[PDB]
C-alpha cells in the first residue's frame, strides 16, 4: 500500500544506514513502477539519492571505480554539492571539487583502459593521485553524513514519502 | 531473486526488456547491491540498452546526457556487446551519437546544471535530432531482435546466478 518499504525503526538508524536504507526504498518503488527516470523523486531525494551512490562507489573502490563504472557525468555535476553546501555540508563539496579536477585530466584514459579490460583495482594502482581524494572523501563522510541525517531526521516528511516534497 | 509475471515470455519486445530489467533492479534495490554486481555481463547489456531506450524516447540523446548517462552509454561495452549478438543498427547510431556527445556534451550538461530545462535543450541542440530519428528507427527492428536473442537464451536472463 505505500510507494516505500521502510522498517519501523528506521528513524533509529545511524546516519549511513538511514541513507541507503531511504535510497534503497526509493528504488525498489521506482523498478516496481519502471520510473527509470526516477521521475517520482524530488530534487532533496536526489541529492540523497547520488550521495548514496558516491559514497558506495568510492567506499568500494575510490573515485577511480566511480570513474570506470560511468558515474562520472552524474557524480561530477554542480546540483550534487550545490544542494549539499545549501544544507550547511561543506567538506564532501570541497573533496568533491578537486577530484573532479583530476576526472577532467585522467577520466578519459581510466574509462577508456576500463573498456579494454583493465580492472578496476588496477586502474586504483595505476593512478594514485586519486588516493589523496578518496582518503579525504571517507574523512569528510562520517561528518557529513552526520550532518545529512540531522537535515533528514528534521524534514522527515519531505524524505520518507513520494510527493509530499 | 526475481520476480517475474508468469506470462513474461508472452510480452512484446519492449515490454520484455522493460520487464526484466525492472526485475533486476528491484532485486539489487533490495539487497543494496548498487553495483549491480549481482549481474551477468550479458544482464548488463540488457540494463543498458533499457537505460538507453528509455532516455531517448523520453527526451532524446539531449536528455540522456543532461540527466548524466553519458559515461555509462556511450561506451564500448554496450555496443561491442550487442554486435556479439548480431544487433548492428543500435551500435551504430551509437558511435555517432557519441561524437556529437564529445561535441556538445559538457555545453548540455552545463546549461542543465544552471536550470535549463531538457525540451529546450533538446531544440537548442539540435545536431542530435537526426541521431533520436536514427535510433527509433533501428531499435525498432534491434529491441524485436534482442527479444529472440533473450527467448534463445531464457534462463540466462531470466535468473540471478545461472
Amino acid at each position: 500500500m505505500t510507494a516505500l518499504t521502510l522498517p519501523e525503526d528506521i528513524r533509529q538508524q545511524e546516519p549511513s544506514a538511514l541513507l541507503y536504507t531511504l535510497v534503497s526504498a526509493y528504488l525498489e518503488h521506482t523498478a516496481q513502477t519502471g520510473d527509470e527516470s526516477l521521475s517520482c523523486l524530488s530534487d532533496d531525494q536526489h541529492t540523497l539519492t547520488a550521495f548514496c551512490y558516491l559514497d558506495s562507489q568510492v567506499e568500494e573502490g575510490g573515485f577511480v571505480q566511480l570513474i570506470a563504472s560511468g558515474y562520472g557525468e552524474y557524480i561530477f555535476r554542480n546540483p550534487l554539492a550545490d544542494s549539499l553546501r545549501r544544507w550547511k555540508i561543506k567538506a564532501v563539496p570541497k573533496v568533491l571539487d578537486k577530484a573532479k579536477a583530476l576526472y577532467e585530466q585522467h577520466g578519459k584514459t581510466i574509462e577508456t583502459l576500463a573498456d579494454g579490460g583493465a580492472d578496476i583495482p588496477s586502474l586504483r594502482k595505476q593512478f594514485p593521485e586519486f588516493e589523496e581524494w578518496d582518503g579525504a572523501y571517507y574523512e569528510a563522510a562520517e561528518q557529513d553524513l552526520p550532518l545529512l541525517a540531522e537535515h533528514i531526521q528534521s524534514n522527515w516528511e519531505t524524505f520518507a514519502h513520494i510527493g509530499q516534497a
